[PDB]
């Protein structure tokens, strides 16, 4: 292969995890995680700050059960996944893209940091 | 802080890099990088990543060395920006961003 696709986040859940059971019986967790930053603007010397929101999708059964058991709004976690951008079509036939951090079955890491 | 936003990729440029001078006078590089994964049930899936580099020392590396096909390692941060389409509707685009003075890039060929 000769490639690597790895996202590592440490952040806080913006809301309680969303756990759904797909028609197949498979569980999936969706999380929304906040990461943030501060810095001096180099030209204005103003102090700046920016929060980034990340959509996490977890298919790994072990980690779903961890999320299910332990995670709530405000929980701080470490997570490792892969970036996947899915392509879809809205009502108008227009192509749309959604980028997610995906923890596939047998992959990914989640550590509770609280 | 108590937070971290880090993406690490190794992959190949899917096109020659794009280098531009913004109105501030700063330079920016846009690259597009493929990573891939194989599996059976033999299938391949290529993931395309859109990289924006504001770090001017790393823009110079892109300019002086990188071309279509080049294999690189890059460390950056995920940023999702908002924009409006032709009909005024909100849309979103997620990019791996290397801000001024941040990020890493190593040529691997």
């Amino acid at each position: 292969a000769g490639s690597l696709n790895k996202v590592i986040l440490i952040g806080n859940l913006g809301a309680d995890p969303e756990i759904r059971r797909l028609n197949s019986g498979d569980q999936v967790a969706n999380l929304r995680i906040a990461t943030s930053e501060s810095w001096r603007d180099r030209n204005t010397n103003e102090r700046k700050e920016r929060t980034e929101w990340h959509n996490i999708v977890i298919f790994n059964e072990n980690l779903v059960k961890v999320v299910e058991q332990y995670l709530k709004k405000g929980s701080k976690i470490y997570i490792e996944g892969q970036l996947q951008t899915r392509k879809w079509q809205d009502q108008n036939g227009n192509d749309r893209y959604t980028t997610e951090i995906v923890l596939q079955k047998y992959r990914g890491e989640l550590q509770m940091l609280d």
